[PDB]
């Protein structure tokens, strides 16, 4: 579709659609779009440790987009648990297209912390496993991190696409085909970012 970005060849005298399959056969997308227009089974969603949906902008776009009963039913999903950092917590997607979110409980940047890396890297990982396991084809990724956490752009778009890869290179995967990098239409940081790193894994 129109909202699926091209990237620039390295050479700079071409350009190709945005999509990488990695050699076990999982496709990544570069898609230019609001996450509450998301057509993917999961939707992955940042959100604090008190769970509020209305604090950071991207968690806010899907509240409206929603519906209040997100905020209901997340809540309802953490009051058995004790919510932690990397905690991903399951809800259904009321107004939105999707069928489910995951949110996640993102780590701050901290300066680049080797701590902050493991945990998102592993955020990233499990919920593919997570997709897989509920016998889904299709995952979208914001930039979680990115904003008020405060990882920088360029690092996260290779960090993801690397787990990406990683988790296709150790895993058969049964229903998991497509993972779809979900930028902000105006977010131009991020759109350069995810653009000049298919760039690089294409050459
Ligand atoms: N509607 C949208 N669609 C797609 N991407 C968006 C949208 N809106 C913003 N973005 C991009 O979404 C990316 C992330 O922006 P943030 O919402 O700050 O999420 P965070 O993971 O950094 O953490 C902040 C939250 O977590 C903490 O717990 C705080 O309490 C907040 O609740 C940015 O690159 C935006 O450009």
């Amino acid at each position: 579709g129109t909202e699926n970005l091209y990237f620039q060849s390295m050479g700079k005298t071409s350009w190709e659609k945005g999509s990488l399959v990695s050699p076990g056969g999982l496709q990544m997308l570069l898609v230019k779009e609001g996450v509450q227009n998301a057509k993917t089974d999961v939707v992955v969603n940042s959100v604090p440790l008190d769970l509020v949906l209305s604090r950071g902008p991207l968690s806010k776009s899907l509240l409206e987009k929603a519906g209040p009963e997100l905020q209901e039913e997340l809540d309802t999903v953490g009051q058995g648990v004790a919510v932690s950092m990397g905690t991903v917590l399951k809800t259904s997607s009321w107004n939105l297209d999707c069928r489910y979110v995951l949110h996640v409980v993102a780590p701050e940047w901290r300066n680049g912390s080797t701590s902050s890396l493991k945990i998102m890297e592993d955020i990233i990982r499990e919920c593919m496993e997570i997709t897989e396991s509920l016998s889904l084809k299709s995952i979208a990724f914001p930039a979680i991190g990115t904003g008020n956490l405060g990882f920088p752009k360029n690092i996260f778009a290779e960090l993801i696409i690397s787990e990406v890869f990683k988790f296709s290179s150790k895993n058969q995967l049964k229903t998991l085909q497509e993972v779809h990098f979900l930028l902000h239409p105006s977010d131009h940081e991020n759109i350069q970012a995810f653009s000049d790193e298919f760039a690089r894994r294409a050459n």
